[PDB]
């Protein structure tokens, strides 16, 4: 259950067998990929930097800088 300041590296929407969402966070080098559902995914903005809350590979939250 940690927190780390990162930037929203990138976001990928992918179709499988249906929709898979992934967001990458990078330290203000080294991306970390988190799986998200759509609502959580559309809430993020590639480029924003802020606080990422996480437990292992489980995304808990990302609060962009005020």
């Amino acid at each position: 259950l940690l927190q780390k300041r990162v930037i929203v590296s990138n976001k990928r929407e992918k179709v499988i067998n249906e929709m898979r969402y992934e967001a990458s966070f990078r330290p203000e080098g080294l991306e970390v990929v988190f799986r998200l559902d759509a609502p959580q995914y559309h809430a993020l903005s590639v480029g924003d930097r802020g606080m990422l809350s996480y437990k292992g590979t489980a995304f808990v939250a990302f609060t962009p800088d005020p």
